[PDB]
């Protein structure tokens, strides 16, 4: 009864139009999520894709979450536990960049048992490539405001 999730984010500027793609497969069937934002960043969309996919889970699950985001990998495996120790502030006492989405992602993890698959490259990873096609299509026709995006 494992859930497989494949996520990607894309943005056309720093900040610029951006979007996310997420694919969820469970007991043979698939569900897809994609939305575009008018002013955002690649890293925020990479986070948003994982958030939206995980928030769609209505029951505690065993999840295999595949993403090619280096940013998500570093947050999950290197930074988040230290950020929590420090009250979500850097050494200069400013809030961590994208703290709104990191905290929302941490809540979206819920009680799921997640095995993260950090993929490098689209070759041999068709669902990741498709998630990226969804993110890019959403970035080309954005409808939402990424209200939490802040300069710098």
């Amino acid at each position: 009864k494992q859930v497989e999730i494949f996520t990607a984010g894309s943005a056309l500027g720093n900040p610029g139009p951006g979007g996310y793609g997420a694919i969820l497969r469970y007991r043979g069937r698939e569900k897809t999520f994609s939305a575009g934002y008018t002013r955002t960043t690649n890293n925020r969309m990479e986070l948003m894709a994982a958030i939206v996919a995980l928030e769609a889970l209505k029951e505690h699950a065993e999840v295999i979450l595949s993403t090619d985001s280096q940013y998500v990998r570093q947050g999950i495996t290197q930074w988040i536990h230290n950020w929590k120790k420090r009250g979500w502030k850097t050494a200069d006492k400013k809030p961590v960049k994208n703290v709104d989405l990191w905290q929302r992602l941490d809540a979206a993890l819920g009680q799921h048992q997640i095995k993260w698959e950090w993929v490098k490259g689209h070759a041999g990873h068709p669902e990741n490539e498709r998630a990226d096609e969804l993110a890019r299509a959403a970035a080309m026709n954005p409808t939402l405001e990424d209200t939490g995006y802040q300069v710098e």
